[PDB]
């Protein structure tokens, strides 16, 4: 239902996201993003756009950085300051409500 595909690290992130919103996701399987995942993310960005939604720790920002610099034009969702896998439904909604679109 959410237009953009949401890029996350793994299944616990997807599950947590689908407990709050209806969204299609792409899972990176850790911080090692192979080009096969990139080409999925690429197709998704041009057909529907992509929201990157990873943790605010060192692994998660490294994942976010790696993708964004290979796929320009991704949007970014950030957990409210108060991991995605354990994020409350309201945290997920807030994260997605506040995506900047530029």
């Amino acid at each position: 239902k959410i237009k953009e595909v949401i890029v996350v690290e793994g299944k616990d992130d997807t599950a947590a996201i689908r407990r709050a919103v209806d969204a299609d996701t792409i899972e990176t399987n850790g911080a090692a993003v192979g080009a096969e995942v990139i080409e999925r993310i690429k197709l998704a960005k041009e057909r529907r756009g992509v929201i990157i939604f990873t943790d605010p720790d060192f692994p998660g920002e490294k994942i976010r950085r790696t993708i964004a610099e290979q796929v320009p034009g991704c949007k970014h969702a950030f957990l409210p300051r108060e991991g995605v896998e354990h994020a409350s439904p309201d945290d997920i909604r807030q994260a997605l409500a506040n995506v900047y679109e530029e």
